[PDB]
Order: structure tokens, then sequence, then C-alpha cells
């Protein structure tokens, strides 16, 4: 009976780093547990959760972590090789409590070549497999 | 109760494009939702669904769409380095109604690098997440 | 009711080839099912399970395989660029029944440039879609 699943896509590239990235374009978000405009997802029904992401790389180097609640508990890597484009995912299973929070974020300055535009999208999932 | 799943790889490379990529090899198509001689999904159980697709690049680019009713909901993109074959991956959650389809398909001639084979698996899956 | 899953993490770099990957790094693990030692997934509860898994490729290429009581059942290959990381992944939804087992493995110990650190996660994930 519950139930909480997202999928939204970053329309422009490049997002700012040290903070959670916003994607803003929607492609399900029903119950509204993910914040399009702070880029963080809020647990509302406790359980474990099965995260993914899918990122372009583009210009330079991308080092992404999946957060909790500030920490990072994730971190993909992918390495621009001059003029070529890259693609690059992670996922994982987390345990979750209300209120507690999970978003994408970029660490480092220097790894920041998160591609994204209308045709090539860089996505961010999320929904709940098992209540708890 | 509820259940709908399947997993389909592509044997051979480089299919045709602007139309739905028929995999052909089944890995688990147990309510035969999928259809291995159209390459299209359809729905049977109303619901959100998650779709996943791993895809091998080689020779040129590959630009991938994932399509429901004649209409791409997400974009999958990555170059070829020559010499070199790459991997990229999308998914996504995807709202369904009886009837409604579902398929991966290259929109464009120049970016049709999908390569597959019998040791090099390019995939597509997808699961019932939850019945509505 | 039924609930397992898993995701698990490889700390070091380069695992022997012809044998279980032994992800020891464990973010989620609570049912016990997948074994840290072994780097083995033993199902105790029939059903239809959904398997994930990510790698990074560095030094050479990379060639693996997730396995089915020691049978390939997916193959998963990316080569690598000189002086540049990349990423592959693959995924697969798996009919289950008790004392099955599940596992990640590189085959050829020519492509075998699997990478992994505290910073650069490969990992492997897999929950329980459905109880049959
Ligand atoms: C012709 C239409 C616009 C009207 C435009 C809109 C989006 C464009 C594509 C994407 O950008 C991805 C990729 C980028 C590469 O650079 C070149 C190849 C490719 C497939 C592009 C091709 C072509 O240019 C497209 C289809
Ligand atoms: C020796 C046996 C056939 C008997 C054949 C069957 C499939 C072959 C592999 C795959 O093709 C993927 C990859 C392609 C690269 O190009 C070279 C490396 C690698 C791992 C290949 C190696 C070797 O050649 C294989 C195992
Ligand atoms: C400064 C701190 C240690 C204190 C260390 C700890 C982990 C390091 C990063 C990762 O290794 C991934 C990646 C490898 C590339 O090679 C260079 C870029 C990048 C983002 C590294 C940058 C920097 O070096 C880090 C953050
Ligand atoms: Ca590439
Ligand atoms: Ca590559
Ligand atoms: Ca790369
Ligand atoms: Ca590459
Ligand atoms: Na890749």
């Amino acid at each position: 009976m519950p139930v909480s699943a997202f999928t939204v896509i970053l329309s422009k590239a490049y997002p700012a780093i040290g903070t959670p990235i916003p994607f803003d374009k929607i492609l399900y978000n029903r119950q509204q547990h993910y914040d399009p405009r702070t880029g963080i997802f809020t647990c509302q029904i406790p359980g474990i959760y099965y995260f993914s992401y899918h990122v372009h790389v583009k210009g330079t180097h991308v080092w992404v972590g999946l957060y909790k609640n500030g920490t990072p508990v994730m971190y993909t890597y992918d390495e621009y090789t001059k003029g070529y484009l890259d693609q690059a995912s992670g996922s994982a299973i987390i345990d979750l409590t209300e209120n507690d929070q999970v978003w994408l974020q970029l660490p480092n300055a220097e790894s920041n070549g998160l591609y994204s535009s209308e045709y090539v999208h860089s996505s961010f999932s999320g929904f709940l497999v098992a209540p708890m």
C-alpha cells in the first residue's frame, strides 16, 4: 500500500558544487517526496529505498556522491577524454527513517564536468522497496 | 500479488534506427508482457514501473531514447573514442496504464553505434514497482 | 512482508579473477543474505530478484559477468583509454529458488582492470522484487 517514487532530470549542465544538485525536470514525483527547488528527497515513509543516478561527463572529470543527511554514502567517478562525452551511473539500497534526507552533490570544484541538456539526460531516481 | 518483470538482451549489434530495438535474448519474461518480435513492452497491469537499460558503444556515438507510446521520455548519450568501447546506462520510473507501450529506440542514424554480442550484453529490463 | 536487499562496495582495486569478487564494505545487508567473506549472495526467499552492479575501469579493460550457480547469465564490457578512467554498469531480473547463489566475477585475466577505492565505489546490489 505505501508508495514513494521519483525520477527527475537536470535541464542545464554544470550545477554548483558543494550543494544538492537541483534536478528540475520532473518525470515522476506524484507523492512529492522529492523537492525540485532544493534537490533533496525527504523520507515520509520509513523503510528501505533504492536510489539510482546517471550522469554525463563533458569538459572535465566528474566526481559525484550520493549523500544521506549530509554524509556521502557512495561515490561515482569518471574521467573526461578530451573531445569525448562519457556516461557514469551508480545505485544503492538505503535504509531510511522519517525526515531523513537524500541527495546528489559534487564535492570537488575540480571534478565538476556534470553535463546535461534537453537531449542528454542526467537523472536521479528513487523508490520505496519495502516499508519498515 | 500482481507481478510483471523482464530482462532481455540483444544478440546482434547495430539495430535499425527509428524503430523499436528488438532485444531477442530472453533472460526473464515469464508474464510475457515484453514482445521479442516487436521489442515493445505492453502494460497489462496499471501502476508505476521501473525501467533500466544498458548499452555498449562501438564504431560511432550512441544516442538512445526510452519511448512511451511513441514519445521519448528519456535520452542517454555516449561518444565513441576511436578504438575504445564504452558503456552507457539509464533508468526511470514510469507511470503506466493498460495498453501503454514502452520501448528503446535510436532516433538518429548518425549516432547508431549500439554494440552487442554473445559476450557483450546490451540489455533492457523493467518491473512493476507498485500496482495502481 | 518478505524482505531481502543488499548493497556492498569493494574497498580495494583489482580483485582476483575466476572467482567471486568479495565486496567487503557493507552499505546495507540487514538480512545477511550476502556473504562478505565469499562475495556470494545466497537466496533464502524464493522469488524474482533485481541485481545491479557498477564497476570503474583503470589500467586495462574490464570484462565482468553476473553468475548464477556457476554459470554466467550476463556480461558487461568496457575498454580503458590510456590515462582515463571509465565506469560501466549492468543489471538484471533473475528468478531464484532457495539455496541458489549469485555473484560477480572476472572471467579473463586479460580484462581485469576493475578499479575501486575509498573514494571511487565499484558496487554490487540486489533486492527481492516479488516473492514466489
Ligand atoms: Ca564515451
Ligand atoms: Ca571505455
Ligand atoms: Ca571516462
Ligand atoms: Ca570513455
Ligand atoms: Na561509461
